[PDB]
């Protein structure tokens, strides 16, 4: 009955007054009874872009980044938390490095969609690799295993699960070939160890939250590059909000949010969507978001609630 906001990133000041770029380890709980967060334990490991998602009672915390010029830029590292003794503890770490990996929780296992990692070839180069691997994690054995991979390398990927599949929605290619930001949906089907291609998104989208209520996929926000009516293309963070109905295989608008954002962290409470932190690189106004926004589906509005105690973008988001 709380949302966690897990991580992320801000650019925090210093008691000397100088501004630093600080990942995370800090976790924010959000009552909506009394519409406030509290700090609960932090996570061991720093971190933004990570997965985040609620198995048998446990918080996991999978992946991610940390910009630090010191140590691992992509992670592996996988962390649970106990909300009864809040204590977070490490468990079995990803095969492949993984940041920006979407994560969404089926059938009593967590799987971890993609992503990005610095990876070393044969010949020893460290090349820039957007992930379609997708590896699941079984809790009685602890263990992760390779499952079918997404036909699309992608990172920055929305992941929900909506009638017994998971949805990939979106997300970013950094390649130096083809689209950067990507409008493309892929639905996996565990009994057929199978991603199939659904309707695609209107607007291309990296970085966008994605979360499941009454039987929609809704798709918040994010980030593209579009192309202006004067031809010119203009970096654009997104609050449009699109909704996939699966029995019609249709993305339809419904009504956006009040602030444009990427790096969002969407969650389900209580029959409301929450649209939790973020980022916003326009060259005015503050980068790193602490608000927080809840749509009604019957009244299809977006409110205003408790903002979060420190801004973050690229949080985790998750309801225990």
């Amino acid at each position: 009955g709380l949302i966690y906001a897990v991580g992320g990133f801000a650019t925090l000041e210093t008691e000397s007054g100088e501004l630093v770029p600080t990942e995370l380890n800090s976790v924010e709980a959000y009552d909506p009874e009394r519409n406030e967060w509290s700090l609960v334990a932090p996570l061991s490991t720093r971190r933004s872009g990570v997965g985040v998602a609620v198995l048998n009672g446990l918080i996991y915390a999978v992946g991610g980044y940390d910009g630090s010029p010191d140590g691992s830029t992509h992670l592996n590292s996988v962390e649970a938390y106990d909300p009864e003794r809040n204590e977070w503890s490490l468990v079995a770490p990803l095969s492949t490095r993984r940041s920006g990996v979407g994560v969404a929780v089926l059938n009593g296992l967590i799987y971890a969609v993609g992503g990005f990692a610095t990876l070393e070839t044969e010949s020893g180069e460290l090349v820039p690799t957007e992930l379609n691997s997708v590896e699941a994690y079984d809790p009685e054995r602890n263990e992760w295993s390779l499952v079918a991979p997404l036909s699309t390398r992608r990172s920055g990927v929305g992941v929900a699960v909506l009638n017994g599949l998971i949805y990939a929605v979106g997300g970013y290619d950094g390649s130096p070939d083809g689209s950067t930001h990507l409008n493309s949906v892929e639905a996996y089907d565990p009994e057929r160890n199978e991603w199939s291609l659904v309707a695609p998104l209107s607007t291309r989208r990296s970085g966008v939250g994605v979360a499941v209520l009454n039987g929609l996929i809704y798709a918040v926000g994010g980030f593209a590059t579009l192309e202006t009516e004067s031809g010119e293309l203009v970096p654009t963070e997104l609050n449009s909000v699109e909704a996939y109905d699966p029995e019609r295989n249709e993305w339809s608008l419904v009504a956006p949010l009040s602030t444009r954002r990427s790096g969002v962290g969407v969650a389900v409470l209580n029959g409301l969507i929450y649209a939790v932190g973020g980022y916003d690189g326009s060259p005015d106004g503050s980068t790193h978001l602490n608000s927080v926004e809840a749509y009604d589906p019957e009244r299809n509005e977006w409110s205003l609630v408790a903002p979060l105690s420190t801004r973050r973008s690229g949080v985790g988001v998750a309801v225990l």
